[PDB]
């Protein structure tokens, strides 16, 4: 089973995508701890065709505390050798020459495309290089077959097989950063932003801030704007002013163009806007910045993840399977083989040089098309000449999570597009049975994308006490559709309307709960909308924690995390920052495991690796508490470290929405208001809405490869209502990963990759 | 004593300098606790013109939670009118109509120089009113005086008698984060990043981010470059290649010009270097950025102390006194006439424009040249013909502190440049001990600005212990001085290597202590180097905190900051963040106390403010600790609001230095090399070097006005050693400030305001 005998080699390549150094660090780490050698190439293809120096064995500790350093710690470097067979065949000399019959290349879509070339040539290759006498013909058949895996690290998510590339959200994170600065000031005068990303060739960053941001205008090199746009954006930007929204975001693409091949050059944009608006018009360029800066924890997670996959793929890879990229659609791991995502790659480049330009986009990925629809949708309001009886209010349940608020107010629009007539009520359920209802407005969620918390109040409070109040307001209110942005409790609670439907006709309407919670803790979906702004809040703690013992001192911090039962926020916050240990509920530990987890942190502290990094979930163990911990690694480390406690309480919680949590509540808002009209539409019989079934109340969920609805009576087999978690929770596998990266000998047969699959045309 | 009877107005004009919020809270809040009515006047200018909605009295609450928004509540815009008589008689009426005969304006330089122009015309604006008809003779014979106190809210810090201004820390916290997201990372390959900062009129930030940043080419308009600069540039770059260093960084103020008027574009030198050396060149501009994001630490606290001082200058000001612009040079606070500010800023205006250009920089101010000069002497190793045969040996004691290396860094190069053999040692005295001394030259110390921590080792370790082995060590390596960058561990050793002198020869060698702490508990100086740091991230967690909490839920939060039995890290933390108590040593409280605050806090929370903030040092009290205080508001905020406990552990120390910080260790650390020398040419004699005198052995100072020197010897008498602290901290006088901020009616006749003084010509 093991890759015994076998060397591994791992090269960067391409602009240095932030997260690299954790794709790095997992590859090595897995291909060290499966006994295979691993090799680190140096300037990637540059040192593959030089080698010599430029390749090395890498051990444990040459990729130790890199996780949370951007850039590439191997490097990376443009070689144009590579492109011609004298520089190749050079190439293939060198990793010969170290016995690399495996090889992972981390590098955006040109490396992928070289490295395709290379496996197509690899056999040819060794027979020139037999035939000049640098190989003897034994030992050139073995090494006859060279197995490829690639990652996709690159800022531009230009490989089109691929739906997200290392690096985007952190580029995301960058873009977001810089436009917060503008958006949460106290904006006092009349002031245009305009914002110049560097989506040359690829329009996709350009889009997700945008959506992120709630852009005014975009202009994206895949949908150029139409003939006269100078005055329809104008336009746009008047009624924007007479609005009194006193900033306009103007996000442009490095390749924005027109319908011809000329391009729109940011100062362009800038003079127009000045002409016919008169705002203050200043062009922000980030530059180098949108690749700078630490990887977000998403990167992190994923890129261990992938980087990890990647080795397993390359062992149990036999002659005749082909190169893969091994990549995340949706949340599911899959292979994806490499040629023909290079393939589609020059198919959609042939469309985009007005070929089938208007039909590039969808080739782009679904992702892309429906990302652009969205944001043109919540961009503009656009006169909503339908109209329908339904009526649906919005809620905010449970604790408040950031994302809340992205959720409501796409959901918002969304549903005054539909012709609904949108309420809002505050305080969750203890407002729905006082009565707190109000009709909305599209220009009363104005600018909720950013703010964290809920704009809406939040209540815990479930409807079962209340529901004789609750009946009376969906009456008097006329309520058919009850959205429930919210955590634990927000399921809780529908699923209480749900089986209270028997004794009460009104509570049958449809139901839709859109998770929301920091502790992920919510059945039936992966992530719950502002877990991953709570991990982002979290590694950034501990990495300024893990930062604070200098060089030479040697220190263990027990940090301690949110979450509830769910042990989720521990583990990959673990794993983001490279945490020795992440102690669960969902785990259950007993003293001698302490003792085994103890004098592993004793050992590695003995090493050249100086501060280590253990975390506990709030509520993993009734006894062995964050104090308990505390004096037993300090006390076993007596003459070795030192031994310090930091109880992350609401630091986790009150934060912005990462740029992630925004364009997923975006989403799932959308999602969601499009699911409760079909199903409003599907259900409405008799002159008026009767939801018996119990389809007509789900959770949105985003499981595994896409979203998908699961009705909450169906999730009440699969939920731990004692623990407010489900029973099978589908992160226990990053466990796995999460030990093997602290070199626990862990035999981790349970994890499942994954397997080979098509691109979906 | 009390301004009872009288009315304040408070404006703010010109760009939105963040910080601003915290200027116009301090007035306001002064304003209505002495008794007077405060009025808030929208748009500045616009709406004084316009008047009418415009002008609204100010309450207590129209203020809450505004201290940590960037821009400005009140609002501010550009009007014509301001600079034409007919619109500042509308003006005048406005602000008769609601008896402000007292005006504050918070603004940049044109903002100052309208209120200048306003005073001056007030008399006889306010004749020609009564003139035409619109006021009655009495009721104008009252108001005939105007009583104006500037305050200087602008990121260009064009003022030419001011030295900081609001908001420019922060723009510089905008800048240096966008350059840390390059220099972090990393660096992978050859690029180039060329950072365009809207310094049009003054370049002091984009000077003082080359310093921060360690710039490789900076273009400011006070020195353009000297005719051929493409070809040195160039050479410069070529030669920081050579070096191995992968990333050049070029500040380019929008106003960079060259000897002529010819402006000089970000994009031109863009395309210079990348024709001449090819580097990945991009030109990165903030626009907007900087005057974004929250406002820093510093920020806030200036602003509140000056808007405070603002009002109380507005109070005890006669009919006679002129315009003022309450401003601080260096720590202590000053009020400086408009009329003489106005002048000298004009005067620069004038020989910028080719009239004594050469010598325009001077009239600046001696703070910019000294800067520029500190940049081009660390920037590029010049050649040191000049030799002398003293050695110094650079210790780092105490806990690690952020600023250390960029202090170490700059007295590397200026020991250097001075011909100086230039030791450091690392573990401090430890290693001092062990003799763990390795000489170090100019690039042993590259990049060490933005590092955080300590890159030399800190140890806590006394000298008296091991005394025996330092003056070995010292004898070994021939060490003529010493220089002790760190915390009260860093003077109380160099006070115990001066009280042994008598027992050792060897020990009488110059020393300087550059005090370097967290907890700024270091005599003779007002700001540690790294105090600034550790606020800056204690009010980051303090804002996520407080941010938590959201919608209806009231909620206090009890955060426990560190600083030992020095309290200043609590207080200030508590005025940046409107903490409602700041909890310390130097202030005892009892449970009498403690009731009267946790009242507060209950009336407090049940008015319209929903979230409470009281910080605690870590040692205030022996009894009540953070548990006890958590109980008790817990308890009595039973059915009014909740209680939660954060103790913001190590979150305070690890981060990497803020742009003041890096400013400040580089500046004092070049002036403690320039003071080493020259105290170490006065005292050599006789062919030795022989340091008996108590002066020396001094701490660097910046204690009032300038830095100083003060023996340690001298501060020995205020120290307390037991507490690690001294007995007389000038911070003291801010909780009147704190208290006064959080409606506690403190009598604050102890509190001392800066009184009128011309400007240093
Ligand atoms: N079709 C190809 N064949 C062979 N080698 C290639 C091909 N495309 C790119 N490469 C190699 O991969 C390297 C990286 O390519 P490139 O500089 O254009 O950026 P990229 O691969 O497209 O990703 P990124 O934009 O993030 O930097 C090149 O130096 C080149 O040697
Ligand atoms: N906020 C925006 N930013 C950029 N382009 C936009 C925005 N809104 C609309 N557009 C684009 O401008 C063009 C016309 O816009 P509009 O939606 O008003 O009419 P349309 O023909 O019906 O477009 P659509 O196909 O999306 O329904 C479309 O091609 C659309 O893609
Ligand atoms: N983080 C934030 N917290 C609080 N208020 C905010 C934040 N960001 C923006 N706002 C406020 O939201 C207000 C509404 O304008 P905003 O720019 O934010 O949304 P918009 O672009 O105009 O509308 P849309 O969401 O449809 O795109 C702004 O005046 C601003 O004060
Ligand atoms: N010489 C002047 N006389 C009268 N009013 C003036 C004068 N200069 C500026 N003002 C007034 O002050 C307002 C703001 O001034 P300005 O546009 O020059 O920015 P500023 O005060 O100098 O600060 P900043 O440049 O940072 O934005 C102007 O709208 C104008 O009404
Ligand atoms: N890092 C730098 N940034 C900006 N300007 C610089 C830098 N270094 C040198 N210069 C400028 O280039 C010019 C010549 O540089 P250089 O120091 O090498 O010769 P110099 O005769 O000693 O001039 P000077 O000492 O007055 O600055 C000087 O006018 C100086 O202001
Ligand atoms: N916060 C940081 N942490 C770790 N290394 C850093 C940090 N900042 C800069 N560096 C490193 O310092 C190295 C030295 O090059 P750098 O660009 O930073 O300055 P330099 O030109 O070499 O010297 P100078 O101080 O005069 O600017 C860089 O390679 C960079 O990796
Ligand atoms: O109920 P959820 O959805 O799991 O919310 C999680 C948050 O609530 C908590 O229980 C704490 O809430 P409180 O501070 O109000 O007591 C933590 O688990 C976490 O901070
Ligand atoms: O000794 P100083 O100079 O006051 O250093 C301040 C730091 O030392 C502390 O006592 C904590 O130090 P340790 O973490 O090593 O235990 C805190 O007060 C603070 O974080
Ligand atoms: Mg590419
Ligand atoms: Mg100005």
């Amino acid at each position: 089973a093991s890759g015994a005998g076998k060397a591994i080699g791992v090269l960067t390549s391409g602009g240095d995508a932030q997260g690299m150094n954790a794709a790095v660090r997992a590859v090595t780490r897995m291909g060290i701890y499966v006994g295979a050698k691993v090799f680190l190439i140096y300037e990637g293809y540059e040192g593959l065709v030089e080698g010599g120096e430029n390749i090395k064995q890498a051990n444990w500790l040459s990729v130790s505390n890199i996780i949370q350093l951007g850039g590439t710690i191997i490097g990376s470097a443009r070689c144009k050798a590579f492109t011609t067979r004298e520089g190749r065949r050079a190439a293939a000399y060198n990793l010969v020459q170290h016995g690399i019959t495996n090889l992972c290349v981390i590098g955006g879509d040109g490396s992928l495309t070289g490295a395709n070339i290379f496996r197509s040539e690899w056999g040819s290759l060794l027979e020139e290089l037999v035939a000049e006498g640098k190989i003897s013909e034994t030992t050139a058949r073995t090494y006859s077959h060279l197995n490829i895996a690639g990652l996709v690290g690159s800022i531009d998510n230009d490989f089109c097989g691929t739906d997200m590339t290392i690096g985007t959200d952190s580029a995301l994170h960058r873009i977001m950063e810089v436009i917060d600065a503008i958006t949460t000031t106290a904006q006092s005068h009349q002031r245009t932003f305009v914002l110049e990303v560097m989506g040359r060739h690829c329009g996709y960053l350009a889009l997700v801030s945008a959506l992120a941001s709630g852009a005014d205008w975009l202009f994206i090199p895949e949908a150029p704007p139409e003939d006269g746009w100078e005055n329809f954006m104008c336009e746009r930007l008047g009624e924007t002013r007479s609005r009194g929204s006193r900033l306009n975001i103007i996000i442009i693409a490095e390749g924005a163009i027109d319908r011809n091949g000329k391009p729109i050059s940011s100062s362009y944009v800038k003079d127009l806007v000045v002409q016919r608006l008169g705002f203050d018009t200043r062009v922000t360029v980030l530059g180098h910045v949108q690749r700078g800066g630490t990887p977000s924890a998403f990167d992190r997670i994923l890129s261990s993840k992938m980087g990890m996959e990647a080795v397993m793929a390359l062992l149990e890879a036999t002659p005749d399977t082909p190169a893969c990229v091994v990549t995340l659609s949706g949340n599911q791991s899959v292979r994806l083989p490499l040629m023909e995502c290079v393939q589609m790659t020059k198919e959609v480049q042939k469309a985009m040089d007005d070929k089938r330009f208007d039909e590039a986009t969808q080739l782009r990925g679904g992702s892309f098309e429906n990302n652009w629809n969205i944001y043109k949708l919540l961009a503009h309001q656009k006169p909503p000449k339908e109209k329908s009886n339904f009526s649906l209010a919005i809620l905010n349940v449970g604790a408040p999570a950031a994302g809340m608020n992205a959720a409501v107010r796409s959901a918002v629009r969304t549903g005054i597009s539909h012709g609904h007539t949108v309420y809002v009520v505050h305080d969750g359920f203890e407002g729905l049975a006082k009565g707190q209802v109000q009709e909305v407005g599209w220009h009363d969620v104005a600018g909720w994308l950013g703010r964290g918390g809920s704009m809406l109040g939040t209540k815990r409070t479930l409807p079962k006490g209340q529901l004789e109040s609750i009946v009376e307001n969906i009456r008097i209110y006329g309520i058919h559709a009850l959205l429930v942005v919210g955590g634990f409790e927000a399921y809780e609670g529908v699923l209480q309307l749900v089986e209270a439907r028997g004794r009460y006709e009104e509570l049958c309407i449809v139901m839709c709960v859109i998770p929301a919670t920091i502790s992920n803790n919510v059945p039936g979906t992966d992530f719950s909308l502002g877990s991953d702004t709570a991990v982002n809040a979290a590694m950034e703690s501990c990495d300024r924690i893990k930062q604070s013992a200098s060089g030479t001192k040697r220190r263990v911090f027990i940090v301690e995390t949110m979450g509830g039962y769910c042990g989720y926020l521990a583990t990959v916050t673990g794993i983001a920052v490279g945490a020795d240990a992440a102690y669960v509920f969902e785990d259950p530990f007993n003293i001698h495991d302490l003792k085994v987890n103890v004098e592993h942190m004793t050992e590695k502290m003995k090493t050249d690796i100086q501060r280590g990094l253990v975390l506990r979930n709030e509520k993993c163990h009734d006894y062995y508490t964050t104090e308990f911990l505390y004096n037993l690694y300090s006390s076993e480390g007596k003459g070795v470290f030192d031994c310090r406690t930091n109880v992350l309480g609401h630091l986790q919680q009150g934060g912005a929405p990462t740029p992630f949590d925004r364009n997923y509540g975006t989403k799932l808002g959308v999602k969601a208001m499009l699911w409760l009209s079909e199903k409003l539409r599907e259900v409405y019989r008799k002159g008026r809405v009767f939801a018996n079934a119990p389809d007509s109340a789900c959770v949105i969920g985003l499981k595994k490869k896409a979203v998908a609805f699961s009705p909450v009576t169906e999730l009440k087999k699969d939920t731990d209502f004692e623990h407010r978690m489900p029973r099978e929770q589908w992160w226990l596998s990053l466990r796995l990963m999460l030990k093997m990266l602290a070199q626990y000998r862990i035999s981790m047969a349970a994890y499942v990759s994954g397997e080979l699959e098509h691109v979906t045309r």
